[PDB]
């Protein structure tokens, strides 16, 4: 069964308004990205998985910033993300790029001979 892998307060960009929101989201292991308006229903205002995810880190216009980008039929997705120092930015990316390994491997046992 599933289990959360991370959970905490991020700063999202908007996809529309660029401006920052905070927002608490959860990582789980089988790679559910879910964020909320408050700490947890009330649905939640931000829902997709990193599984097949890329992790970018940038320093500009926000320093540590992250953003995942999933590449999905035509469209590549892009999510955004501050947090206030580049430990707990690393943070958040180890565990994104553990779970989506995790995933990445399963695949590879399914797909591949």
């Amino acid at each position: 069964d599933v289990a959360i892998v991370k959970e905490g307060w991020l700063h999202k960009r908007g996809e529309y308004i660029k401006t920052w929101r905070p927002r608490y989201f959860l990582l789980k292991n089988d790679g559910t990205f879910i964020g909320y308006k408050e700490r947890p229903r009330e649905a939640p205002l931000n829902n997709f998985s990193v599984a097949q995810c890329q992790l970018m880190k940038t320093e500009r216009p926000r320093p540590n910033t992250f953003i995942i980008r999933c590449l999905q039929w035509t469209t590549v997705i892009e999510r955004t993300f501050h947090v206030e120092t580049p430990e707990e930015r690393e943070e958040w990316t180890t565990a994104i790029q553990t779970v989506a390994d995790g995933l990445k491997k399963q695949e590879e046992e399914e797909m591949d001979f």
